[PDB]
């Protein structure tokens, strides 16, 4: 059994919400206040394995993303920022 890191990225003004990959296993993303009265969305997502940001970027093309394990582990405590956190948590998929 191999175990594979969460991809972090950061979508600001969402033109809708994201969500479940059939490529990927599970969904996580929450709001936060920031930049002009909009909203933008973070949050970890796990894709199957072996998918690179191409797999992540085609359900959101236009967005930061980092597959550099900044937070592999770490985000399952911290995920967000509460101090600038508005919705979430939110958890989708399996």
């Amino acid at each position: 059994a191999r175990q594979v890191i969460c991809w972090c990225f950061t979508l600001n003004n969402p033109l809708s919400p994201l969500s479940l990959h059939d490529s990927m296993k599970y969904l996580v993303y929450q709001t936060e206040q920031g930049e002009a009265g909009n909203i933008h969305f973070q949050g970890y997502i796990e894709m199957k394995k072996r998918t690179s940001l191409a797999g992540m970027k085609k359900l959101i093309p236009g967005a930061h993303f980092e597959k550099r394990r900044g937070t592999q582990g770490e985000a399952r405590a911290y995920s967000m920022k509460e101090d600038t956190r508005l919705e979430g948590p939110w958890e989708y998929g399996e």
